[PDB]
């Protein structure tokens, strides 16, 4: 009864690891110490930046984040945590100021530690002792940023056929880009017989985009769009919901390597098209939501600064804890089947969920109308999803985007004037050049 365990997390998000995107000169939050038992009148603690922990953290995650300039990070009240006995917690305000001279497209780290805690508090390990902020300066990349807390767009391109530069065809009347996140659908998981293990396998269209990311993908990222690699099953014994713990660790490492090598922003996992596993292979296991959750968790551990997202399909979603860590920490966005809204699990919120999914090629899932936009706002949803737009179908696609933008952003989606052909960086005139 006397063991009062403490741990640290970001107070606004309740995450122990929080990615912060700076769109202005300051970002304000709290650091919160949570307690497992009611404190007494003498309970006390402070927080401090723990620069030495960054080496330990980078080693644990095989990352290379630089330390955010400590002069830009300030705590109220000398970092002393104000204890709230009634809520088993203690908090202090922290402000992150945007700085000059720090390198573009680079994630910096603020490791924060509990310090000088009273002896009635137990800190089990170095994980509980710390939380971490992963900071990216986005001040120049605001075209996709439509405001703090607005609903955001999540778009899949079938890159076998359609150039993802067509993201730029979708703007509000004020020029803001509609689609905050785009997915290159899809690289595959497949069995490598010579290696006896699953691997990422890219068809020539996916591979061409990755090889040419500087001309066909990075222009999107310059304007604030997050570009994710889609992963999908592909008709062999391997699958995203049937890797063993070891297989998931190995596959997560490969996914993170792809996102680093090609300067991408994360992954979408879609459990479809796999066949039954060979249960004799140590990299595989019985297909299950538990195996899918393991892969998501291990992927987040390998790229904590990047998005781990799932299509709620097959066995990809539903288990809410891995190794004692809640899904809030390792599912950033979940999108659901056409005609449904996604739902949160664990301690996730609806801000991590799609409120609509629109199949732009086949027609299902409804429209982002004014009424639907307001319904999703009322429900607290964070995302609207679209799948497989193409210039040849822009008439239908944009008809399904009428009205919603005024509700979500105060600016309706504009008629398209530009489109891109497959593998071609040239902006063509829509519709004249079709």
């Amino acid at each position: 009864i006397y063991e009062n365990n403490a741990y640290l997390r970001d107070g606004k998000s309740n995450l122990v690891s929080k990615v912060v995107e700076l769109h202005g000169e300051t970002y304000a939050t709290t650091v919160k110490m949570g307690l497992s038992k009611t404190p007494n009148t003498a309970t006390s603690a402070k927080v401090k930046i723990d620069a030495a922990y960054l080496e330990t953290y980078n080693k644990a995650h095989n990352t290379d984040f630089a330390l955010y300039p400590q002069d830009l990070v300030t705590f109220a009240n000398e970092g002393i945590l104000t204890v709230n006995a009634n809520t088993k917690s203690a908090e202090v305000e922290m402000t992150i100021r945007a700085g000059e001279g720090l390198q573009e497209d680079k994630t910096y780290a603020i490791p924060v530690a509990i310090s000088d805690q009273s002896s009635d508090i137990t800190i089990k390990d170095e994980d509980a002792k710390h939380c971490i902020y992963l900071v990216k300066d986005m001040r120049n990349a605001g075209d996709a940023y439509k405001g703090e807390g607005v609903m955001q767009g999540y778009l899949f391109f079938e890159v076998n056929d359609v150039n993802p530069l067509n993201t730029l065809s979708f703007q509000l009347e004020n020029g803001k880009l509609l689609w905050d996140v785009v997915v290159l659908f899809a690289a595959n998981i497949n069995y490598d017989a010579e290696a006896g293990r699953p691997r990422v396998q890219c068809n020539p269209n996916v591979q061409y985009l990755l090889d040419n990311n500087e001309t066909l993908l990075q222009p999107l990222r310059r304007r604030g769009v997050k570009v994710l690699l889609g992963l999908l099953g592909n008709h062999d014994i391997t699958g995203l919901a049937q890797l063993s713990e070891q297989g998931a660790k190995d596959f997560a490492r490969e996914v993170a390597q792809y996102c680093k090598a090609y300067n991408l922003d994360g992954v979408n996992y879609d459990d479809e098209y796999s066949n039954s596993p060979d249960l004799s292979n140590p990299s595989l296991t019985n297909p299950s939501t538990a195996a899918a959750a393991r892969l998501c968790y291990e992927t987040k551990q390998a790229m904590p600064d990047k998005l781990v997202t799932v299509f709620d399909w097959g066995q990809m979603y539903g288990v809410a804890t891995v190794d004692g860590v809640d899904a809030k920490e390792w599912i950033d966005i979940v999108v659901a089947n056409y005609g449904s809204a996604a739902y949160p699990i664990g301690q996730m919120t609806k801000k991590q969920c799609s409120g609509i999914s629109m199949e732009f090629n086949l027609g299902g899932g409804g429209s982002l109308s004014a009424s639907k936009a307001q319904s999703m706002i009322d429900g607290g949803y964070g995302w609207f999803m679209g799948f497989a737009p193409s210039p040849a179908k822009y008439g239908s696609v944009f008809s399904r985007l009428q009205g919603g933008g005024e509700v979500l952003y105060g600016s309706n989606v504009a008629a398209p004037t530009i489109f891109y052909k497959k593998n071609d960086p040239t902006p063509y005139k829509y519709p004249d050049d079709l």
